[PDB]
Parts: C-alpha cells; sequence; structure tokens
C-alpha cells in the first residue's frame, strides 16, 4: 500500500564513476515522473520514476533516515547511497521544488 506524496518532472541521472559522467537511469535519456511512495505501515519512502514516453521503472530506491540531500542548482538535485550516486535534473524551478519539500519532509519524519 503505497501513497503518492509528490510527482515531479525530471530526467534521472545516475553517476559513472569510472567515467566520471553522468548517464541516463535505465539506458534510455529523457524525461521521467518522479514520485515519491510513503509506505504508512513501516514509515518507509522510496522514490520510483517512470519514463513519460514507455513507463520503464528507471529508478526505485530507498530514502533511508539521515540522508544527505544536496540541491546542487536550482533545477540538479543528488544524493547518493552505497553503490551509486542519483541525480534528478529538474524540468523546472517549480518541479524541482516540489520534489524537494516532499523529500525534505520525509527525512523530518524518519
Ligand atoms: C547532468 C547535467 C548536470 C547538471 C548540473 C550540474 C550541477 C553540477 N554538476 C555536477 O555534475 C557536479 C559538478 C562537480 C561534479 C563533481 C562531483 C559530482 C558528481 C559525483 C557526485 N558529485 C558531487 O558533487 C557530490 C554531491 C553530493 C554532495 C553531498 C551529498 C550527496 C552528493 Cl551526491 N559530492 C560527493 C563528494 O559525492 C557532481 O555532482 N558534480 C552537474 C553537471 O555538471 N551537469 C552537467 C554535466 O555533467 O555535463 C557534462
Amino acid at each position: 500500500s503505497e501513497q503518492s506524496i509528490c510527482q515531479a518532472r525530471a530526467a534521472v541521472m545516475v553517476y559513472d564513476d569510472a567515467n566520471k559522467k553522468w548517464v541516463p537511469a535505465g539506458g534510455s535519456t529523457g524525461f521521467s515522473r518522479v514520485h515519491i511512495y510513503h509506505h504508512t505501515g513501516n514509515n518507509t519512502f522510496r522514490v520510483v520514476g517512470r519514463k513519460i514516453q514507455d513507463h520503464q521503472v528507471v529508478i526505485n530506491c530507498a530514502i533511508p533516515k539521515g540522508l544527505k540531500y544536496n540541491q546542487a542548482t536550482q533545477t540538479f538535485h543528488q544524493w547518493r547511497d552505497a553503490r551509486q550516486v542519483y541525480g534528478l535534473n529538474f524540468g523546472s524551478k517549480e518541479d524541482a521544488n516540489v520534489f524537494a519539500s516532499a523529500m525534505m519532509h520525509a527525512l523530518e519524519v524518519l
């Protein structure tokens, strides 16, 4: 049972450490609709994004308590897990604000 707490437009990127380059998540350049989903049973939150064109899930990652969410610019935000670096290149500042708000809220209530 998952409730969407936000939707934002972004091109989801992951960092290729070996080549020191951002690459499109899922291998597919383009914009996705990126949700934060809240599972109320255990108060968990995940980032789940699907490409606008073909619906591919290109990101599905946990939001752990204590995450450092970096707002590098008004339209490019990023964070890390133990394996990967993620970046969201938002379609607008408004989308970056919506998503950052929801993320920051999740991080306050975890
Ligand atoms: C895809 C378009 C994109 C858009 C905008 C700009 C904004 C700046 N920018 C970057 O990639 C910035 C520039 C410096 C470089 C250096 C390192 C990187 C990459 C790896 C992670 N990182 C960290 O700075 C992390 C952050 C972090 C801090 C705290 C907590 C979590 C995290 Cl993740 N610092 C650690 C220590 O992990 C990084 O983001 N970098 C983006 C960018 O140029 N482009 C264009 C492009 O790539 O065209 C070729």
